[PDB]
Order: C-alpha cells, then structure tokens, then sequence
C-alpha cells in the first residue's frame, strides 16, 4: 500500500578505514599499522606542512597518483581529524613497533637452534598471536601471523571503519587513496559504521517505506538534518546466454541462468552527460551467484563496488594462499571481514563446479614486484563445450608454464588477458609494508607490469584461442578513484595490444582490444 | 543366487612407493626425489655393502627405526630389485640436480633485481613449474613448487605404486618404512597398481562372486598361481551416538547418524593371539561421512588405513597450506592423488558443518622442528551443546594462544591431547628433504616433542574441560610399522602425562592416559 525507496543510482557510498579510501590492505590490522605509519600520517604531516605544495600537486594531472591530498583547500578540518584520531594513532603504533621489535631484535639472534625461547620474548601485542619458524636455509628465522587472533585483537577496530555518501555527476572520479575521507561538502555524508554491517545492506537492499528509512537512518545513529539528507539519497522503487564486458578486468556472464561476475567494477547512472550503453548498477541482475576475484589488487577488488553488490552474492572464488605475512594477507578472511559469508579459496589447477558450469583456477605468474604473494590466479570457466579465459594481469614471464597447462586443461575457445605492460614500481602499492628500503636503482627494477606483446602472443599461441580480448588498461574514466588513467597511442602498452591484435588475426581469429561495455556472444 | 566374497580381516594390503612402505612423502616427486638420493639409495649401498651391520643392528630392538633393512636375508633379491629400478633412480635424479642448481646456482645469485632472468635459465625439469619471489628482506630469493604441473610432469609415475598383500598374524608390526618392499614370502603378493586405482576399491568393497574376482584378477594383470594367491585373501561374505577412542590419535565418533574418524589408524582382526576388545577395520560402519586429519605425520594419516577405508569415506578435512615447498607439501593435493575426491582444507579458526555437527580448526603450533610447515590443525568439534578438542601432537610453546583462542572459540567439555614430550630428531623424519646438514649439536636441539606436562597444564587452565584424555602415546603394538614402541614409566612422557592426570582430577575433573581400545559418551 505505502510507497518504498530504494537507494539512487547516482549516489555512491565510498568505504573509509581509520580515514582513508577502503582497499584490502587496510582491513587487516597488522598491514594497516604499516601504512598508517609508513606512509598516511607522512602524508598528512607533509600536508600541514606546506599545503601549497600539494595544492600545487594535485593542479597537475600527471602528478595524480602521488602522495598528495586532493582536499587541499580544507586544513583546518583535516588537522582537527588528525588530531582527535592520535588515540587510534597511539594504539596502531604499539603493533607497528611490536613487530619491528619482533622482525628486527627478535628473530635475527637465533641460527639454527629451536626457536622455542622466542615466543617467550614476544612483545604482548604479539604474545599469542604468531608463530615463528626457519626458513629453507633452516637459520634465518621468519614468522607468519595467525591471522583470525589478529581480527579479534583491539588492533583490528570496526569502530575505526565508515562510509561516506555523495552524489556523482560525471563518469571520471578523482584519485582517492592519498585524501583523508572527510565530510568535505554538505552534499556528502560520512557515517560511522563497520563495513560488514547488516545496515549498509537494508541500504542498498532498499525497498523501505519512508517510515523504515526513519528507522535505518535511526539505526545509524543519524537525526536532524543528517538524516534528512540521508532520506534524500532515495528515491522511489523504480533469462538465458550473456557474455557482457563490463570494463578494466570486470567481465559479467550468464549460463542456463546461472550468474558470474569477474573482477567486480561497476559505474554509476541517473545523471546528465555521462556515456552512453554502460553496464552499470542498475544493470546488475538480482543474484550474482558466482564472484570471482583473480588477484588482489586495487583495481580487482574494489570495496565500494563489492559492497553496494554485497546482498546480491552467493559466493565467492579467489585464489588461496596461506602466506599470512603483511605482503601477503589472507584474502578469504579479507572477504569474510567485508561480510562475504560464503568464500571458497582454489588453488592452481583445481576444479569448481559453479551451477552448470566448471570453474578452474590458473596459475598467475608476474605482476607483483617479485614478491611472495601467493593470492593471484587466472579463471578458466568452462560454460558447456565453451571455455573462456580470464587471465587479468597475468604474465608470461614463465616459458613454457602455458604449454604445460594446456597439456592439462585442453583447449580454450577465448581468452581475455590484460597487457598494461609498463606499470607501477612494486614500492608504490607495497612499499610501506617492507621492513626498510631497497635501495633506489635496484627498487626501480621491481614493477606491477603485465604481459607485454611477446608474452601474450606465446600465451595466445599456447592455447588456441578463436577469440582474444586484451582487458585490464584502466581506461574508463571511473577507474580513476584508483589508477592514474592517461590514454594515447605512443603508450608502448596500446602498441602491444595492437601488435597481438594483429597477430591474432593474421592467424585467422579474431581479437581487439575492448575499451568501453561490449556484448559478445559466450 | 551366487556365493560372494570379501576381503579376510586378517590379510593386510601394504602400500609400497618407488620400492617403499608408501607415506605423504613419496608421493609428490620433488619430495620422492629427495628421499631417495639422501635417504634410500644410501640405505639399499650401505646393506648390499655389508649385509650383517643391518642384521645386527634388527637384532636389536633398540636399534629399530634407524636406516637398516629388516629383510635382510634377501640380499639376492634385494640387490636385483636395486638393479632392475636404476633407470627410475636416473630419471628421478634428474629432478634432484635440478632443484639443486635452482637452489645452489641459481637463486643466490640475485639479490634485490628483477627475477625474470631466472624462469628463462631454467633446468628443463622445472621449466614451466615453479614460481621464484624474494623472501621478507626483498634480496634473499626463493621459490615454490607449482604443485600440480609437477604430478603431470614424467617424475610423477604411477607405474611405480605397488601393494603388497600378506597375512596378519599377530598384533605387533615390525618397523617398515627402512625395508624395500619385496615379495619376501609365498604367503605374500606384491601387485603393481596405482595408490589411487578403483581396483583397489573394487577390493576393500568386496562382496564379489568368484567369477567377479577371476575378473578383478585379470584386470590387475594377475595369471596362474599369483591368481590363486590372490584368490586366497578372500573370504564368503559375511544407530546413535557414540565416542571411540580406538588407538593412538585415532577416534570415532558418532553424532544423530552422521559418522566421524580422526587421523585414522586401525588393527585387523581374525588372527588368535590378539588383545581382546580392539577396534579393527571390521568394527567401521557401512560410511564414514567425515574424515578428518590433524596433520602430516606417519603415525596420525596412515596410507595403509587410509587405502583400506576410502570406498566408505565422504569428505576429508585438513589443513590449509599453499607453502608448496619440500618440507611442506600440499596435503589436499597428497590426498587427491591417494584418490580422495572431496577433500576440504580449513584454515585456523574457520567453520564448517559436518552433518550436525561444526567443525572448527584450531591453531596448532610446534612438533615440526620449527620447520616452516603450515599442514597442522587441531580440530575442534561441537556435537550439539557437547564439544570435543582433538589437539593431536600440538604443543604449548606459545603463552597466551589458548587463551585468546578460548575467547573466540568458547567453552570445551573434552580433550584429547598428546604428550609425546621427548621426540625424535626432527632431522630423523625431515632431514633428506634438508639442502645441506645442520651442525650436529645445533640440530640435535630441533625435536618433534609434543606437549610435556607444565604446557598440557596450562592449555586444560585455559580450555577448562571436564574430561581430558592423553592419546597420541604411539603405545598401541600395529604402530609399530611406522615408530619405535618401547614403553616403561620411566619415561620422562608417562610421568608427564600421570602429572597432568593428576593436576585434572585434583581440580576435580576426570582424566586419563588412554591405552587400548575405550568407549566413551559424548
Ligand atoms: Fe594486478
Ligand atoms: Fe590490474
Ligand atoms: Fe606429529
Ligand atoms: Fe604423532
Ligand atoms: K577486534
Ligand atoms: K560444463
Ligand atoms: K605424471
Ligand atoms: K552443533
Ligand atoms: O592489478
Ligand atoms: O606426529
């Protein structure tokens, strides 16, 4: 009989940890104490410093990117945050100095004999929290978190998380991972809430009459105004084979009714100007049955698309790792703080039946600065007598794995295979969880690259592919929030994709690089 | 109409592994590599050398569980087998050499740089199977093995598994894992076939007639006399809760029908001379719904067992680990390739429902000579309101993990845990899979010790059971396959172990080191 409303298309809710843009690294609180430390409170402090020089910054678009606050007009506001959040600061340093203590004056005394006596040592921020071990040389002592005792320590606190809502007017968004999440305009709203609450669901859910948006916006502890401007970010409730490029590595699927969504990035709709025909929110279908994550990397795994899809999800798949080390953090346990109640981790080669089709993993090699990062893998989804190939940024940097691969996966009918073959120095996404420098020339040679042409053609090569998409260039303007999207044809990555186009056809199949949405047949 | 046949009781199935009692082990190839070039090659030279230090050294029950072949009258055939095998052994090196110039040549010689060099230098043995990373100090390099391109690659044959058929005659089992595994007797029937072949199940299932056993026969390639013999093994064939503790870690339980097994070993029976009251293979139910395995000891998954009963199993559970290294290779994979179809790994602190029960894996730290091996768990199981901790060989080594882990977990009724406090040289069970020999008084210091008394102590304080049961003691004779059996109360482990019983009933709790067979209510 009432009427109900449901949340507007054009309103986004941005995930906030301890002030920051929600990513992965920040949920697990032993790598949050490393960038807080090594890299947010630099930033601010730097800021209040000088803010003509990020000011000065961020008027430049080839500087965005860079450790540079963007709400650089707002001092006074970001130095009260900075000041009230110290306590959490204060509390975040005890672990950050636990575990310097442990990797740089505990572990390095012992050489062989049993490490027993360690755990007696620990500072209590660890005390029963860890276990420490040899390495293969059976001298150099090493260590792992036990990561479930880690998230129910003080040191991971959901009173720290919240979201901020605000309108979108334009499809390209601003770089956000270096600018504290502040109410910065009386359009926006920041709510203090964890990122796994029930509530962000009834949001999002929608369907409320105006009497149970009252009630919501009660349960967040919002009155007056703030929930009259909450009530108004709603607004009255407005069947076989897809394949549906969506954009970057984010490809959606349907398959005698079965739905699959990989690498989930959506844009927004119900405002003026924007282009035209992309899949975005509203497009979604009403169960996502299957999300796939291939690795976690920002651009993979973005919380504010994961969460607004949250209540739509029957399970996820991502790559299984044990590592438990700040490079490596446990990726189903991220998923799982997010809210995710249904998470599988696959290892290489291991097969899933996902309703009437098989998924199986695939070794991803590459792209992660050389380092031990167990949590990546490519999907092979068999749909029928069709399999595709989402290989994101994986790279052929192995010769002779595909061939081997092949032998045992057989024949694949279309691949999809990201080539941003120049790409970040490693240090700019982990840097500030190593335990010191490398130095400079020798950092320089650790980068997130992709395949390259040669590499992608020797994989295209291996397995037969009628069907080639090169994915993943972070082109769409919404990809902003987290990469510093600069198209134009020198870039040595879109000579790449072209020169494997080429090559893909000239071998008598077709292929193209996909730039926005692209139906296609599956 | 027609009469059908079953497998005797009393006629043990033997698994044999490239000529070896069949463990973990030896069934992934880099690890079988391993153990055969510093461990079996050097046993088989040393006996064809002088076959009388071995006889000495069997002759004395002491010595049992050092290098020496127990079969030691058989040089004859021993020595052919050796002979007959070597292009195995040539093929197999060739792996060995390769992940020695992997280790030894190679990695060392980068330290910060890109590691893309590598893959294209790599032995051919490898190429297309490993992956290589810098270890925490970003300069150290290191590597994994890609697990499952590894058991597709030609070093992975299964035309090098065996079993061998032979009587029970008595309770106690001679040590097995130091003596090829020879036709030694008539009475004996060594068959290739792989670990993992449904001819196996066709077996253990029974109920055959003998028309169908003629035909089991030829299908496992048997003629003449030998199907005869095989003949010989067979035999006419012939519902609420319960807590059975039938030996060593080994428990059964059941739970509104559904039917548990914890790290399975069992006795035969129809033999005289036995104990009385055993619980033997006969004693299974028709399915043992879930399987679950603590960790990748010898004496806690036990191939024999594990071989006999899988046609009655539905889901394993066990650890999670991806280290896919030598010290700890993958054992979801290890009971894949055994044949296991559904096996599930849990990482600490996670739950699953099994039936309708909720299993949970808890943290088990120590008892691997701190090697870095992450395949270890307890397991937590909750029956309803009655929950049961099954702790295995897990040790106390870390204050304070048992209590932050209580208050997640919450209140235990019982536990059974392990006081093997003295253990052998972790070199004893890991040592061939080493790259080089710790000096001898450092690794003297690396044990696989359980929990002694003041640790077992602290972890009852911290769980607060009413019951408490120590298990684990490998007192029970058929253990004797795979350990050294010699008990008396001097033993530093048996005071322990009174001590604890002790500590419990004075806080006015029951407790008991169980020995032989017990039931128990739940
Ligand atoms: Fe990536
Ligand atoms: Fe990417
Ligand atoms: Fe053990
Ligand atoms: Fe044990
Ligand atoms: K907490
Ligand atoms: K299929
Ligand atoms: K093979
Ligand atoms: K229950
Ligand atoms: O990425
Ligand atoms: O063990």
């Amino acid at each position: 009989s009432h009427m109900r409303y449901s949340l507007r298309q054009d309103i986004a809710v941005e995930p906030v940890i301890a002030g920051w843009y929600g990513w992965s690294y920040l949920l697990p609180p032993q790598t949050l104490a490393r960038f807080v430390h090594n890299r947010f409170n630099r930033i601010v402090e730097s800021y209040l410093d000088d803010p003509q020089v990020h000011a000065a910054a961020v008027r430049q678009r080839r500087m965005h990117g860079g450790p540079w606050i963007h709400a650089h007009e707002h001092r006074d506001a970001i130095e009260a945050w900075y000041r009230e959040t110290a306590p959490r600061r204060e509390r975040l340093d005890e672990l950050f100095e636990a575990v310097r203590r442990l990797e740089e004056d505990i572990l390095p005394r012992h050489h062989g004999e049993c490490l027993d006596p360690v755990y007696q040592e620990l500072p209590a921020a660890l005390a029963g929290r860890v276990e420490v071990f040899y390495g293969r040389d059976n001298r150099t002592a090493d260590y792992r978190f036990v990561e479930p005792l880690m998230y129910a320590s003080e040191y991971y606190d959901e009173s720290w998380q919240q979201v901020r809502f605000r309108p979108v007017t334009e499809d390209a968004r601003e770089f956000a991972l270096t600018t504290p999440m502040l109410e910065y305009g009386p359009e926006q709203l920041l709510v203090n809430v964890p990122l796994n609450s029930p509530l962000l669901d009834a949001v999002f859910r929608g369907g409320l009459t105006g009497t149970e948006l009252d009630d919501l916006a009660a349960r967040f502890g919002l009155d007056g105004e703030r929930a009259a401007r909450f009530a108004s970010y709603f607004e009255p409730t407005p069947e076989e084979d897809v394949l549906e490029y969506v954009g970057h590595a984010c490809v959606f699927a349907r398959h005698r009714g079965t739905t699959f969504l990989v690498d989930p990035v959506l844009s927004y709709s119900g405002y003026p100007g924007g282009a035209e025909n992309r899949f975005t929110f509203a497009d979604l279908p009403e169960r996502i049955d299957h999300l796939l994550i291939t690795h976690n990397h920002q651009d993979h795994m973005l919380f504010e698309t994961l969460l607004r899809i949250r209540h739509r999800v029957g399970r996820v798949l991502v790559p299984k790792s044990t590592n438990a080390s700040l490079v490596d953090p446990g990726l189903g346990g991220i998923l799982r703080r997010l809210g995710f109640t249904d998470v599988v981790e696959v290892d290489d080669l291991e097969t899933l039946s996902c309703g009437s089709a098989e998924v199986v993993a695939l070794p991803f090699l590459g792209e992660h600065g050389d380092l031990r990062i167990r949590s990546k893998t490519g999907w092979l989804i068999r749909f029928g007598e069709r399999s595709v190939l989402f290989a994101a940024d994986s790279t052929n940097i192995s010769p002779t794995m595909y061939t081997k691969v092949a032998e045992v996966i057989g024949p694949v009918d279309t691949v999809f295979i990201g080539m941003e073959s120049i790409g970040a120095a490693a240090s700019w996404i982990y840097g500030p969880l190593y335990g010191e420098p490398l130095d400079r020339r020798t950092d320089q040679s650790r980068r997130l690259n992709g395949s390259n042409f040669p590499q992608a053609r020797e994989i295209v090569d291996a397995l037969e592919p009628d069907e080639v998409y090169v994915y993943a260039m972070g082109l769409e303007p919404w990809m902003g929030v987290v990469m510093a999207v600069d198209y134009d044809e020198s870039h040595p990555a879109i000579v790449d994709s072209d020169l494997l186009v080429r090559h893909v056809q000239d071998k008598g199949g077709t292929a193209e690089r996909l730039h926005l949405r692209r139906t296609l047949r599956l």
